């Protein structure tokens, strides 16, 4: 089987992307964030905390046929960005772009952070890391594509994001026409759960390419490249008038520069961000300083191949008994 959908930005910045999943019988089609850096599937649903609903689409078991309570199991998670939420689990029937699992683990929210419920557009999320991040207790539960896996043509899922546009997941095959050149494959360590790799350096705007080891992991679920401050640092000393300010949280620049783009190194090939790709814009409405998509991951613990990065590529999640990632130019 294969299954294939389009993903869509949230907003005009591309803070976050949501695909539509298809949850119970009848469907209830709710929008998620497909997050490659955490691997529970949670939703807004009819059990989550009234006064922490803003906008959201729920899932409502009890309207779902196929529904089942998986007795006494509790989930809660934390995110990297502070964020949290937490409840009880279902069983229900999943389908993502055509692609159906019987039995998913989805797991309704009694509980969110004030950034889901002021985020209208997310309905909850479908994590894709390795299944050793589940949080569910006391008996851990599968991912979507872990749960797919065998049923797949082929034990993949491909991570196709637009700037400022739609994009594409699919799951089961390799879509050769949404790439140019060929895709470079690099190892995959598993043991923080995460497609965790080493990219193999970085070049800003028309600099000479370094070789330098970066491990980081490849995280659909964070909106910006986070990555050591030495690289940073050399990023945008190339940009007039940037600087990091830690009132703002981060390098910041003027709205009307000019930004080089930023490649890394996957192998001996090369994904090459556009400058443009690295603008997220007035760090507060009508200001001319805007914020920077490349920012120090000092402090996080790990670097972080985000949404900026990552929408620079057509990226394989390659999930065969020994993982890989590839990497090809669009």
């Amino acid at each position: 089987s294969t299954g294939s959908a389009t993903t869509t930005p949230i907003d005009s910045l591309d803070d976050a992307y949501i695909t539509p999943v298809q949850i119970g019988t009848p469907a209830q089609t709710l929008n998620l964030d497909f997050d490659t850096g955490s691997s529970d599937l949670w939703v807004f649903s009819s059990e989550t905390t009234a006064s922490e609903v803003d906008g959201q689409t729920i899932y409502t078991p009890s309207k779902s046929t196929t529904a089942k309570l998986l007795s006494g199991a509790t989930w809660s998670i934390s995110y990297g960005d502070g964020s949290s939420s937490s409840g009880d689990v279902y069983t229900d029937t999943v389908s993502v772009g055509g692609l159906t699992v019987t039995g998913q683990a989805v797991e309704s929210a009694k509980k969110v952070s004030s950034s889901f419920t002021e985020d209208s557009t997310i309905d909850g999320l479908l994590g894709l890391a390795f299944s050793t991040l589940n949080t569910v207790s006391p008996t851990q539960q599968k991912t979507f594509f872990d749960n797919a896996k065998a049923s797949l043509d082929s034990p993949v899922f491909t991570a196709d994001l637009g700037y400022h546009a739609p994009g594409t997941y699919n799951f089961g095959f390799i879509d050769t026409t949404a790439y140019t050149g060929s895709i470079t494959y690099t190892a995959v360590s598993t043991k923080q759960g995460f497609w965790e790799w080493t990219s193999t350096g970085y070049a800003v705007g028309s600099g000479t390419f370094k070789s330098t080891s970066i491990d980081g992991i490849a995280d659909t679920g964070t909106t910006l490249l986070y990555l050591p401050a030495t690289v940073v640092s050399a990023y945008w000393a190339q940009v007039s008038g940037a600087k990091s300010s830690s009132s703002v949280g981060g390098y910041v620049f003027p709205c009307s520069a000019t930004l080089p783009s930023f490649t890394f190194g996957v192998g001996s090939a090369r994904i090459v961000i556009p400058g443009d790709y690295i603008d997220f814009g007035p760090i507060s409405t009508g200001s001319s300083s805007c914020f920077g998509g490349i920012q120090s991951s000092a402090g996080i613990g790990i670097n972080i191949f985000g949404d900026v990065a990552l929408k620079a590529a057509f990226v394989v999640f390659n999930g065969a008994t020994t993982p890989t990632l590839g990497f090809a130019s669009k």
